[PDB]
């Protein structure tokens, strides 16, 4: 089914229906990265269209916020059921536009409906407090929604980010206007269609397409109560600056340069597999990837030789093939960026052990796709450009270390702080290393296995706020303190 | 109460009072009751701010190693010392701020109670543990942020320092606190009390200064979080500066809170509530109910009662036991408030009492910044005194007819800090409260915010909270730790 | 009229018509006189835009090698061919645009006169030579820019194509022109005439499309300069896109031009001038004097004389010799103009004539987009129809007393394209013009902008010029060449 | 040197130095020769921008009422005061910028010569008058724009302030100038001199700040024009903000200019020329020829002579008469430049001399930002140091064979500011220059841009000009005035 699809319907979603935008802020083209074709050339939403989206979602927020948590729970569970029933239709579209393998996309759709189910349950038990106060009086808190929340999505995990941002928002009683990445506009509309079929009020989850301008219109609309952003550090900085004009709360996911520390007492088989899962999923375009692979000197050769052997066995090809594990990168400009990082690595003294070059698949229909082979680098130094900056491609930087105290200083020597990983069997070293890692999510003896039940978010310049877990409720709801006087007012005058 | 000047330096680093290393300005602190200066002091420059920030993460690495119970014990010692120094702190608070000794003691009590509440919260501070599929599991570590910055306001100086420092230190953080340049004195007493309690040197540092000093604090790369209390334009700047460092922010931005008086209310309590909603601390309160909506059927009787009690408010020396309204914070702010009254009367509002300069009988107070509490009637929603926060003793009384009408007008603000309802019908009370877009809602009282519950803004009054349990989430962060109990299932 | 359809491709490159290589969607062109669809065509995509730009870049490499006189020779041939095919072009202009053949002939005249004017300017185009100290000297080469982009509008299609192409080609440039999707037809006739005149194939290419095609043109890395004619919101978009490539921009964004009639004027000329300032090309003229300020002493006689003449304007088939107002461009724009009239009547304006749909006698014109020209009185500066450009035949008459009053109101606009004053006092005439913040000012006439002088915007009406000599500076650039006649005096 | 410290406020409004009203942060300017801070100043907030822009508007209405000769007289006085304070200004320029006193004297000379040149241009500033058909005629008024914004750079602070202010004020405009935060001091001296010369207070205002302050200036609704000098990314950002207000912009964005040395050149002149093209102002120059192409037959002899002379460049105290290279502007820029050398050595280039930190003999200079001038050989067109502007003393020497090859390689850049050719063949000199896509081309010298000719960018080096006559077209605009000498001929 690759090289076969092109968008038929309009790409914005309002009033529980698909719509072309009212006014424009540009025209982008979305590609099929496996082939290079243009699946879509569409219009970026202008100010009047963005205003329609927020306003139409504000009317839906009025309806949605009146239901109890259990009542909202019922509807989000139905949306989760429709996602399970349309998983293969959703996943296939996600692959066509994003480029990741069908194998991973099915797992992405799994994490998407599990997020909806998890937050549906959380909605049913959402609560404030009740506190006995002196003199018979008491106080209580109403956990209330915020209003119209804005979600600005990213292209690497398009449908999952739409599900990870909308699920806690709508479960807390909010509506959402979601702006997908211009690279991946298609899949978010399927989630918007699924929410309406599940029975949400029309407008509760609206989709506006666009780029930087559209997102700026969304972050500055006076009726947007909260902004959830996933993207780069420079852009996240801009998102917070725009929200300052309206006193809007912000949560952020800004990528990372997460460390993966492999000690010599580790299970080698798990450490090799873990390093691959920490670097080459979704073409290496994963924010929380363990891209600084620290290997203790005693196991560097055995680890490196095994990692290179398994990396070279990654099947590259048609994303819709069952055995494919790496498809094309998102688009050519990002492929050249990743290839540029590799060229500088060789100039700075790093040794390319495999991959890092253009890949031409056997299938002629994939000739113009944006393919490259996964790359493993060794002889890396903390001062290398490929070691400091997020590459967002399949580029594993292997660095040697000697002592635990040394590697912790190097692991924390970053402005990033999204994720981290340690491979070791010593119980005390495992819990100690993780406690010192300045990162939001830390993996012991695995990687990229973030569950839906626990918070995911950044430390330092990787952002603040969380997705998944219970604490995300605090970012999509707010507590109103209500004091109930049970006696008379004792005046001071 | 007309005799004090500071004799010691006004910055606090390394567990001792010290003078700033460099300068960003030079400001004068006043005793408002007399108008005489109590201090001309140096505003902390960039290098002094750097000295206070790095000295604070020297103490943050020592403090975060302690468990919650270990921090609880020490914060409990600080709370006890505050109780023992109640009259020394309160008297010092009065001299510099101007509020009555009656109120200052209540502020100092609410301050040490805040420390006790967060010391106790530290003792039970916890993450989660969750069983995951296949026998594996995950857990969350509730970790501190690092060096937190507290930017204080002048209305409740010692209490704001305690409301910001208590959850920070209870979560394992250090704090560098920048008091308002108007009120620099009391914050040092809290720093001395923290030191006597046994905190690591540097855990609570104080740097005095204004916008320049505050800008240096918000932009330092080692500042992990900013808590701000002040105006909307300045809070706006605080958020814009914090974007440069990806620093999380909590904000308390004042308000224009509505107070709705229904005809079924207890008149005596509703009248007292309106006074308590407007004239504490010279009307200089974050969350005052300054738009007092009174139902038409009871408007006249309510108005006549509120004015009768307002005229009986004792104005004078804050250190006198019977004083209930002292001077305003400083002369420029008194003229700002007096201007609001003059513009209100230009727009058609009827001044029923006060709003004018007061000259007290005691000759030592002749140059103090005094005025009589003001009651306005015949007010309209489009008036400046009805739209803008005055931060003075100016109650605007507006009439309303139906419940549906007053709900739309009460919410007709960019603010959303507090709100108040007086009524005896249980259904209307909780219904009005549920619709009021405000952070704290008082039913049949006002300004009775407990430490056990969150205080914070809706809409342009800010976001985040102080007091209560949810405040933990803004002074700590959760680290997810996944623990693999089996083998890694690779996709390749 | 009522017979024509496009039967050939609507894009032009390589000296020949061609259909686009890729699509941006499809639009339908109309015969506004009948509502007939005369063309359904494809909007050009990125690959078609790239073909036109590179094909223009190759033609630019040839064209720029010729001297000014050599370029003059070819544009003079193009000017002659336009004169010989004038009525064929005009007839084509009417069918697609709707303006009368009377006006269409005048537009085609200014088109070939523009080519002749710029052909002559090319022959003398020059830089400088300046003697510098020490016997050395410097000189400037006035060089072309490269591939320039012209974004056309629908009101004056062929004239806008000629006003953009003439200075571009005279300065040594090539041009890729994107006509308005409403009026794609007439620009191709100019492309055929350029080819017959002897330009290298590709020197003037035409790509059809809407916003997407225009976006591709402004962002192509080989586009050296963009000239835009249209609305203020779109002009902003043109500038935002051109910043990405550091491409020069000149803009004409319409206006809300004031026409000031003083009581000492010639009444007969002032009345006729007001009509020429409002009802040419169905009022779809950017520089129209649509705010007609009339001094109070002559308001009634001017208004009644203006209304009498407006009601005598013959509306009908534009290709008839007696027609002076045709249909508006398309149904959505006719309804937009009618909306301005309906809202004007709601805001308190008095419709004296017109503003309604017109049904012509000819049954073949039944579905054309016709309306009667409208004259409004009792207008106020704060009305929507007084501030915003209507782009239809809607004259707003406003009274004024003094010169100081009318100058403040005339300039109380963000626009600044044109202006007009009628008065016989010599000092007042030149004085009013000097105070008018407008690009072109007419004294005792209107809409008589010559090709020998610049036409362009002030304020949010745009910047840059068309016509006149200064336009050379926007389609050419100066290279400074220093020629050392001695030795280098080193500083080291 | 080492002595100076800024005493007075650094913003300039209403004729005097003034502290900004609100703040947008704090920045420190240093004495680069020593590293001692010379000024820690406030960055102008939004309210401060609104003040300076408004104060300049009132001076513009006064200053534009004078004729050109009247403006000429006043600008001539400003040029004279610069000559009388030349030694004071240059010394101040060195202390903050770091350039040698030798070069600073040349900068102040080029600055007052610019004012004299534009004073004279004001004296002859004119529009046109053209006889039109039928006895009627038209004329153009060359009118100012209003308040122009000048955003300066740190390499030539006083000259960039003078190159931007002179043509603006000569055309009748006012200017608010935002210096680069690195070098704020010298611009205040130019503001003091303009006031002493007799300009109306507010005509030339100075606001200090960085990106935020510049953003407020470029987006203010009363700013009529923006002149920018800086980097490609920031200038791009400057254009995007000006799109919101339809503001005209001229830009100078630096370059990567080629210097072509043919084998028939005078070796002695080409060697000196290569040094002048690379090591003036510590190599921090807009239009430096940092891609030095040397023909294969003369590569070896030219290289060793370039290296012999480069090693003889005296590095030391900028205020010393014999110094020819001072420190770089600041530590981040020195480390950035040193990085370019580190990347060059990684890409395979051979460092022939310099490129390393320099520690001067004078003990007061230990913490200055000094480095040795660097010469690279074995360079390739695809190297990072060959493509990217280094803005430091780094000459990249590349070998070439034929003229056709070097022309393609010289133009193989997105930049287009300057270019250079050394040859004695008359045809090759003028032929090479005509093909080089660069704004200024030097024949047998380099960096000798005269004030009588335009200097500006091609391609991504920007658009618009400074110096010369055409710069008037960017600081003035033409109003066309049609003068009807007969009656209006109505079409209806
Ligand atoms: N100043 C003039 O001479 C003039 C002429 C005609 C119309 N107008 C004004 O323009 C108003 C709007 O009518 P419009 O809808 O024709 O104006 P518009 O400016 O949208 O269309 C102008 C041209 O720009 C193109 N365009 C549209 N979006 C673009 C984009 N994003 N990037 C690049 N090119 C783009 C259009 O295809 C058209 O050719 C009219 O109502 C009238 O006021 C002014």
């Amino acid at each position: 089914s690759t090289g076969t699809f092109v968008v038929s319907q309009p790409l914005n979603y309002r009033g529980g229906a698909r719509v072309e935008p009212a006014d424009a802020s540009g025209t982008e083209k979305a590609f099929e990265p496996a082939t290079g074709r243009v699946i879509a050339t569409f219009t970026c939403s202008g100010e009047k269209e963005v205003n329609l989206a927020v306003q139409n979602a504000k009317a839906a927020f009025k309806i949605w916020s009146q239901k109890s948590g259990m009542e909202r729970c019922r509807i989000l569970l139905e949306a989760a059921r429709i996602i399970r029933e349309r998983e293969d239709e959703i996943a296939t579209m996600e692959c066509i536009n994003n480029g990741k393998s069908i194998f991973e996309a099915r797992l992405d759709i799994d994490i998407s409906w599990q997020c909806l189910e998890y937050y549906a349950g959380l909605a049913a038990s959402m609560a404030g407090e009740h506190i006995q106060l002196p003199g018979g009086s008491f106080g209580y808190t109403r956990r209330e929604p915020l209003g119209v929340c804005v979600g600005i999505g990213a292209w690497n995990y398009p449908f999952q980010i739409a599900s990870w941002k909308s699920a806690p928002a709508l479960a807390c009683g909010n509506a959402m206007v979601f702006k997908p990445s211009p690279f991946t506009p298609v899949s978010a509309l399927l989630l918007a269609e699924i929410y309406s079929e599940a029975g949400v009020p029309p407008g509760l989850f609206n989709v506006v397409q666009g780029g930087a301008a559209t997102g700026q219109f969304l972050c500055q609309h006076p009726d947007v109560a909260k902004v959830s952003f996933t993207g780069s550090v420079p852009t996240g900085m801009k998102i917070m600056e725009m929200s300052a004009k309206g006193i809007k709360p912000v949560t952020l996911e800004l990528g990372g340069k997460s460390p993966l520390i492999i000690f010599s007492d580790c299970d080698m088989n798990n450490a090799v597999k873990g390093a691959l899962m920490a670097n080459f999923l979704t073409q290496g375009q994963v924010c929380c990837n363990g891209t600084r692979v620290f290997v203790q000197k005693e196991i560097l050769d055995k680890f490196t030789e095994e990692v290179v052997k398994q990396t070279q066995r990654i099947k590259i090809g048609d994303p819709l093939l069952e055995d494919t594990r790496m498809g094309p990168l998102i688009n050519r400009p990002h492929l050249e960026r990743v290839l540029g990082f590799v060229k500088v690595a060789k100039e700075q003294g790093a040794k390319v052990l495999c991959g890092g070059d253009i890949y031409v698949p056997e299938d002629p229909k994939l000739k113009d796709g944006y393919y490259m082979r996964p790359c493993v680098l060794t002889n890396c130094r903390d001062d290398m450009t490929c070691v400091k900056e997020e590459i967002f491609g399949p580029v594993m930087s292997i660095l040697s270390f000697d002592t635990e105290a040394e590697v912790l200083e190097r692991a924390n020597d970053t402005t990033f702080g999204l994720a981290a990983g340690v491979f070791t069997r010593d119980i005390q070293r495992a819990h100690r290393v993780v406690a010192e890692l300045q990162a939001g999510t830390c993996f012991i003896n695995n990687y990229n296995v973030s569950p839906v039940e626990l918070p995911f978010g950044g430390y330092k310049k990787s952002g603040f706020g969380r997705e998944n877990g219970r604490v995300t409720i605090e970012y999509y709801s707010q507590l109103k303190t209500v004091c109930v006087e049970m006696g008379d007012v004792e005046s001071a005058f």
